């Protein structure tokens, strides 16, 4: 008979370290069939076999396949997570003359193919410079603005929460700490908003549990966390947490969870921003980005966010100026 | 050879609806071997068999057994969760003359047996009136004050969060809402402290997402939630959420998670309270209650908490006045 | 915008102990939105509230609601699990004159309503006498024969596996033991087919690990397991394992897992049976029952299975003879 | 107060692709604190930070740290998983003159340090040539023979099961297929023993579902699966399934699950083998390897297993001949 319930399908456009790790999460949790795509022949097929073997070991059943053409990787994809492209320099210069032309071109082409093969998909961009690339993707793919976002701020917020959790000796599940803005030295970790299960951090400072300076050192540590890992790895960059972040976003969409996750989202009025994507707290459900949350920022926070804004507007102009 | 790694063991003293449901969570998650104890012969053995069968179905392996003597139920228990005793009236009168003598007596006896067979266990009391019974248990068992707590506020907070989550259309994972105090009409849901992933509820009110009155209706709904279920059930009371709550507390202890969970804890100075247990936010880790969090309460909050306090002090006097 | 990914929806027609426990599994695993239906007003609403509270506690987000009309419980249901009806006598007489008329009538009515509101659903019947009721349901609902089955044999097989697992000291995950036939003293636990991770039990007997007599005692224990629990409970029957069993079946369908699970399935040729449902090993995927596995039974096994067959044919005649 | 329940601790001696992936499984499942050790400074620290960030993202709390000295990596380790050493050639020559001296030396040193710092640990060796290295480790560490094993056959069996599962269209959870012997072209996939939830494959052949030749092609595919991935990757080898395999073994030990998993185990009599480790089905529980299962092998199977044996004995002689 006919297939009444089909498995969800997630297409990883890019099968380097983050793409393969995201495929691993899918196989481990039986979240969805996975297609690993890449322009470089070889890696995708070896990773897809290894991943198919994982299903046996952990007793799950999803199909993991490698595909090298857009039509086969994209067709039927409920969600597409893009990591394709050159990797940026930790924390402008070479990026404007080498990163930007190359990545804006490839993201645009991926979007044109999403428009062609899976116009109803939920797109999650990872490729940098993030906020800039999410706009290029939105324009090329033509999908509703609530159906595309970029993964970055959940990763930066996860780092922020891990450091605070160590300082307070609590599980990070119970630390709510958020970073908004764009992924670079420009990001804004909101120290003032930190809560421990909804209890403001100010009281923990008054009680001598942690000091203001300590929180600012944590905020600075969060900003340079990406580069710190790049330097230790020697080659490549972080992938375990970036993969878990993108997959948590994809899962909230696929299961209409309505999780609240900071991510690069489309603004039309919030924070006074128009027609642009930038990192902000959003609700992700079965209708994609269902709400962009507007926080009451104080003077200093507005000043740092403004910096993130100027930075995204400048890169977008540079992208337009290439056409 | 010798057993180097043994499974954790959780003893459910009381095998009515909550005790059996907690045993189910253990079997489903392969959390620990389970012993179902009760004074009424029959139910514990039927539930233990049903539960042993669950392990096959869900592919886990823990031992679920019924025991009717203290020595066999308690010996080797890493955690003991007590639901034994009469059930209170939803939201003083009959409780002072019937509930209190009966339950203070049985809790005291259970504690004397914990002192005898598993003095190093982590005790979680569920039996009502909660805060009062936790003190009786602490005195009878003689365990360190950080190794005993009572489950109630996590359940009340879970109700509170579910209602707010529906009002805001977000996953309750991302609603931090807390109830402190004692389990009755005296409980204090902290509406002012509500946060959505650490973002204060006040802004959501300003943005027209929810109104103040609506939040107060939710707070009132939270207070009468237990009785509402009792009335719909016709017989007995809630058990799915109370079981999940107690087990989440036990899991944070067994795995030293350091989760932040409101629960009845020992105070010596916090909020100005001494030698008593009352519902407050606490950190639960491998050393039991590792921190009791002191919130900055405003005038109105102090007034309602005070009410919870007076109520717990009055019941404790009534318990002492029985010896 | 429009909802692109909606949550699966499972309708529990019957909200007694098994229906509510199945709703609990759904809330705990974030498997699907749940509707608890029943003719008795009260229980469904109290259980649905308790279950909604569980989602907060375990950090998941699914909607659990009570419904008392067919149109609201059934509409949009991807899977319908029916436990409605009188409960049989452990392990013919009163069943023919009281159980059969009452349950054949209610199952027929539920099917007519499934035909009306959710003709594309996957139906899992639990109501006894199982195999008989599954045929009544198939005829009333009119759904394709691969889209209806009955839960029983997975429960009986789970019991069988738990006992063998204890005898061998291995996890039941690694015991493959199956019961085929109809749910009663007529069931057929296939002792000869028992395997430990695919290794035949005969060698374990040769090695002195377990004896033939011991396996037959386990087979007999499996046959009377339902009644044993009924006697210990005093009131009602097993529900934790029966719920986990039905939900495992529903999950294999909803996620197109293609698990191999013994369950009451439609035969047209297998084992020489035609137009009837009986307990056999089947593959459950996104197209429902995708394969009914035909085992090579020996002389003695055919004889005991035949007994199950005669029993199902006799009850079906008795059901037809009521119209 | 004192820590009563401490988290389990798993030391990954080797932090290349498999070691870091195993650390990821630990963080994702909150299985245990993790220490990533390696001789190469840099990678371990970057991977440990990335992994610590994962805990925030997936809401778990375990500590992931990098360590470069034996005393700090090993002390307190409940389980030690070793991947340190040169990687072999897919499917003798250079291995005898370069791989063997180098790896036998490093494994011996790791064992001497395990004897010194964590003599009660459960050792899982991954480093090749596997069976040979497990004996070197057993001799150097001095731990009871039931407390050391090698991971290989579960990976080979997982590959075998995935291929059969695709051929039959069932979840690999329900395919029991085993490979015994040593990890190389010498491995023995037991085609005759294949079962689908305990139902022999011979009937599926009779029913035309799969053919004998097809099963032999799958057996051959299983033997060359490691090399196939190496060739597609271009650099390095498989790691997702090898990590999941080792961690499944470690989990069965840490939680005394008593899973049945083929792995390199100590023989003293089984299959007529003495004082050697070779890949066989074993039960892994809280007392380590609790049973080595002896299968009734036919003429052809004994012949192929013998080949695995001769191969392991030859490498062991070559290892002794180096001292």
């Amino acid at each position: 008979p006919a297939l009444v319930q089909r498995r969800k399908k997630v297409a990883m456009i890019g099968s380097g370290m983050i793409g393969g790790t995201m495929g691993y999460l899918c196989a481990l949790r039986e979240l969805a069939d996975v297609v690993l795509y890449d322009v470089v022949k070889g890696m995708p097929e070896g990773k897809a076999l290894d991943l198919s073997h994982v299903t046996s070991v952990v007793d799950t059943n999803v199909s993991v396949r490698a595909e090298y053409s857009y039509e086969a990787a994209l067709t039927g994809a409920d969600c597409v997570i893009v990591t394709a492209g050159l990797t940026k320099v930790p924390g402008s210069e070479w990026s404007r003359n080498d990163l930007l032309p190359f990545n804006s071109k490839i993201i645009r082409e991926i979007g044109q193919n999403i428009k062609k093969y899976c116009p109803k998909t939920f797109i999650i961009v990872v490729t940098n410079p993030l906020d800039c690339m999410v706009k290029v993707m939105c324009e090329a793919s033509g999908v509703p603005t609530n159906m595309i976002c970029g993964m970055a701020c959940m990763l930066d917020s996860g780092r922020f929460r891990r450091y605070v959790a160590d300082a307070l000796s609590v599980s990070p599940r119970d630390v709510q700490a958020t970073v908004i803005g764009t992924h670079g030295d420009c990001m804004v970790p909101l120290v003032r908003y930190i809560t421990v299960n909804g209890y403001p951090i100010q009281k923990f400072i008054k009680d001598g549990v942690v000091t203001e300076k300590q929180l600012e050192e944590i905020a600075e540590h969060t900003k340079v966390s990406g580069g710190e890992i790049v330097r230790f790895l020697g080659q490549g960059s972080a992938y375990y947490a970036p993969a878990a972040s993108a997959v948590a976003m994809a899962t909230s969409f696929l299961n209409d969870e309505k999780r609240v996750i900071p991510c690069s989202v489309y603004c039309n009025g919030e924070y006074g921003l128009k027609d642009m994507f930038i990192g902000l707290p959003a609700v992700i459900g079965g209708a994609g980005i269902e709400r962009v949350i507007e926080l009451e920022l104080n003077e200093e926070e507005k000043k740092q966010f403004q910096k993130s804004v100027d930075d995204v507007m400048a890169l977008n102009k540079a992208v337009a100026a290439l056409q």
